[PDB]
This record gives structure tokens, sequence and C-alpha cells, in this order.
């Protein structure tokens, strides 16, 4: 496959239940994975979500990423605190509320800066999906972010390819359409940067990833794993982590 | 008596429900009020809730906070859009991930300076107060906080005592501890700036609030009001918005 390594990516964003993290996190815990794969959470700090996850996670294929990062204090202070992962939800943010390409690839780039990876999210809507706008809008999305950084700095770099429509809604891409645009957000790359750097690019899939639909998924050649919201927060996301062997 | 304008604060933070946040709007848009009290909404952008917020919502006693800012762009942009006020969960970001004092009062400091008003949550954590600690801690806040105003800065200002122990835990400060700390407050204030500020300076209680224990703490002769998370997600809040009469 030469694939790089896979990464699958539970995103716990604003989750309600918190007796229900915590056995969640005892499962992974417990879960062994027979194959290499970096595992991330991302717990808000919202209530004790995140300070329990650093407290209880143990598994040693997890890691801890944040939501979101503003400032280099706020970054720096997530240093401290011991994370040097962080997620960040552009393809949402756009789309909600119109969050700027150029103020995206400037959080990647500072947060690269201060050592962290990053997990940059982008994706186009429904409006522009169905008006075929899909290619122009994720490429103007990735080359944005490219802008922003030197060669050597993709490797703190993740991308997630997060179509709003698939965000929540049940609606997953098809392996054709996840497939389509992870190439041609890898081909930007290759193009702008390199073909070895674009070889070891992670672009991971997100928008309603379950333990049903993960394994096509994976099996398309540019995929290279998950990020899950809701089936994150269920032990079906051990499935989908398996999904990426 | 000589109590300043009471404030009732509805926290949105993460809210997982947005059919029920329109309709929440809907029920505050017909409520009379029949005495003079600032209400504030702070929606998440995440998902609909701020847009929907900023488009629903009538009532002239309220008025939209954001969750939050960060770098003076971020706060433009929120002029931009439209929303002048800010609150500031420090109690929660000090207690779950170590947020500084210091950087507290730079935001507090910065979102004056463009013009935002700001509810700065201050307050000790669970450990701090079984220590006997609140004084101590809540006061090394609002001393920090204080640093970076000028005197005229404390009309744009509004804390709330938010001890993180009573977030979202159901357990409720007493009257008789919230007296306290609100009163800790002022009397700083007083001392470090003066009697006329310390009078005119709302100071809201946080955490477990609800309609059942509302009117006893507002009786407290240094509670000028409400932060309140869960119960504000509910019809509730309004039977918290007339026990500031």
């Amino acid at each position: 496959m030469s694939k790089p390594q896979p990464i699958a990516a539970a995103n716990w964003k604003c989750n309600g239940s918190q007796q229900s993290l915590s056995e969640l996190i005892d499962l992974f815990n417990s879960t062994s994975i027979n194959h290499d794969v970096q595992c991330v959470v991302a717990p808000s700090w919202y209530m004790g979500a995140q300070a329990m996850t650093k407290e209880r996670l143990s598994h040693p294929k997890f890691v801890i990423a944040a939501q979101n990062a503003g400032n280099a204090d706020a970054l720096a202070s997530l240093k401290d605190f011991g994370i040097s992962w962080i997620v960040l939800d552009h393809s949402e943010r756009r789309a909600y509320y119109g969050e700027t390409n150029e103020i995206v690839a400037d959080k990647v780039a500072a947060a690269v800066a201060s050592g962290f990876m990053v997990i940059a999210c982008i994706g186009e809507t429904l409006q522009e999906r169905s008006s075929g706008r899909t290619a122009v809008v994720v490429l103007t999305q990735i080359t944005a972010i490219a802008k922003k950084l030197k060669k050597a700095d993709w490797a703190k770099v993740v991308i997630a390819y997060e179509p709003v429509w698939a965000i929540g809604t049940g609606k997953v891409a098809t392996p054709q359409q996840a497939q389509e645009a992870h190439a041609l957000i890898r081909s930007w790359v290759s193009s702008k940067v390199g073909a070895d750097v674009a070889g070891e690019l992670r672009i991971l899939y997100g928008g309603s990833v379950n333990g049903r639909n993960a394994r096509t998924l994976y099996q398309q050649r540019d995929v290279n794993g998950f990020l899950v919201g809701g089936a994150s927060l269920k032990p079906e996301f051990v499935d989908i982590i398996k999904a990426t062997e």
C-alpha cells in the first residue's frame, strides 16, 4: 500500500455524558490493536473531559488533541499542560460563520511553529457540493494552508477532508467521493511541495464515519484514516480503529 | 438598598439541541419582564447557535454575548458581526488546564479596549474551597484583573463569582457562601479603585443556579444576578430572570 501511518481520531466536541467518557477511555486503555496506527482523542475542556482524559488515558497508541488554538499563549498553555496535537475544524467554522481560509492557514502555521501536530479539517458545504464546486473549494483551502508552510512543516500536518454536509447528518461520503477529494488534495501537495512529502501526508476522511462503513472507505488509495464524531463516543470506535488495518 | 442594574446571563456553551434553542428564544422574545435587568444569551457559534440567535432574538432587554475572545481580529470580527459582550470563563480555564490569572486580565483589558462589555468569571476549585483558600484564590484573581484596568474601564466590566465545584454539579453555593465571596470581591474593588466604582459593579453568582434557588441568592446584599448554564436551556430561565427583581 505504501500508505503512511494511518490515524484514527475521536472528536469529542461538546459531548454531554461524562461518566460515559471515563468508561470509553477504560475500554480504549484495554484495547489491543494489532497494527501501526496513531489514535487521537480530542476532548473539550468543557466539564472535566480533557482533564480526566489526560488523567485516565494510558493506551500507548493514543494521544490527546485539543479543539482549536488561538494566540500563542493558549498554545503555550497547551504545551505546558502536556497536549501537543490540535484539531482545527475549519470546514465547520468556514461553513457556519465564514471563517477565512487565511485564518486557518495562520492557525496551522502557528500551531506547527509551537511544535504541535495539527489536524486541519477542510471541506465543502452541501451547497458547494450540489453546485459541482467541491474541487474548486477544497483546492482553495489546501492552497491557502500550504502558502503558510515550509516543506519541513508538513511532517507536523495532517489533513482531514470533512465535507460539512456529512457531519453528524448520517450522510457519509461514498468511497469514490472521498477518494476523489483526497487524491485532489494530495495532488496539490505533490505539485506544490513534492511527491515525497505528498506521499507521507495523512489525509483522513471525516463525516458520518461508523464501524459499518469505515473499512470500505479505508480501502481507497488516498484515505489514511478517520476523523470520527458520533461513532467515537461508542465502543464502535474500536471497529473504526481496526478498519484502518 | 441601591443595587445597580442586575444581570441574568444564559450560558449556552456546547448545547446539544438546536431546535430546542429556537423555541427558547421564542419564549424569551415574548416574555414580559417588569423590572430593570440586563439579560444576556451566550450561544456558541457551534452549529447555527450564535447565527440563529442573532437572527431570531428580539427582546429589548437581551443582548448576545460570545464565549471567549482571542487576538483583536477575533474581537473586531465580533464587533463587525454585531456582538458587543463577552463571557470569559476563567474560573474553568484555570481549573481544567491552568489558564493564568494574567492571561484573563489581558483578555479583559483587550475586550474592554475594543469596546466590549465583559463578564469575567472567577472562582476557586473544590480543592481550594475545602482547603479554606477561597478568599486568597478569589482575591488573587480579582487583583490580577484590576491591574490591567483603568478606573473608567470598570463601567465595561462585570464579575461573575463562579466556584468550579458548583458548575454543572448540582452543588449550589449557599447564600452565605456567595455573599461572602461577592462582598470580598467588592471590598477589594472598593479599596483599590473606589467605593463609587465598587458600588456600580455587578457581581453575578454562577454555578448550579436554578428557579428554586435563585431568589434567595439574589436577596444577598452583594449579589447582582446570575450566570446560568443548565437552567438557562429551560423555560426555567424566566423564573431566574424574575428572581432578580
